[PDB]
């Protein structure tokens, strides 16, 4: 447990999980669900909001940059995989101006 | 306009200038030339370009009320990338790796705006 990881989740996580457009990110792509064959294919390190939360609950994260690293897979697999008219790149840049905002607010020395 | 903050010297003296520096910069220090490059279609999706050489003319100016706006501008650059390019192309993993540092940067910003 570090300063920044509990910024991370008492804030960030907080803001970013119950925003109206995070339902498609609270759990992995399920791609035969939606119909994906390639998703696989193409996003060889998949993350969402879920596993992140899970991580920050069960004390996984030894540093706050690992778990900002896992929110910006998350966002990156999204922008990389779907077409630019997608309505999901749009959600997604949405969350990811929130993240931005309240990560420029987050402490600055890590401390255990 | 905008001011001049601690946190937007780090962006301009720390974060942009290992960025600018690394090996992968080069496509990302100047605005995309579609023409050049021959890519027709670039602007047609590409809505709101953005570099690191606006970034950084920026941040000379004073154009810049808040870090956050300054990071926002990092962002669309690289979302930029990921969204005109296939996911294959070299310039993703590039831009994946300047991002990553981006990022691990950031982490070590100072936490309190201050003027
Ligand atoms: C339901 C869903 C779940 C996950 C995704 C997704 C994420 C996140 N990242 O890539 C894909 C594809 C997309 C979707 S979706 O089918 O594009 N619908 C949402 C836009 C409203
Ligand atoms: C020369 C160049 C300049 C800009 C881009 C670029 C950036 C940046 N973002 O989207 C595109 C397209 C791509 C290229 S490129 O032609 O893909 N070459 C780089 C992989 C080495």
């Amino acid at each position: 447990v570090t300063n920044q990881l509990q910024y991370l989740h008492k804030v960030v996580m907080k803001a970013l999980w119950k925003h109206q457009f995070a339902w498609p990110f609270r759990q992995p792509v399920d791609a035969v669900k939606l119909g994906l064959p390639d998703y696989h294919k193409i996003i060889k390190q998949p993350m969402d909001m879920g596993t992140i939360k899970r991580r920050l609950e069960n004390n996984y994260y030894w540093a706050a940059s690992e778990c900002m690293q896992d929110f910006n897979t998350m966002f990156t697999n999204c922008y990389i995989y779907n077409k630019p008219t997608d309505d999901i790149v749009l959600m997604a840049q949405t969350l990811e101006k929130i993240f931005l905002q309240k990560v420029a607010s987050m402490p600055q020395e890590e401390q255990e």
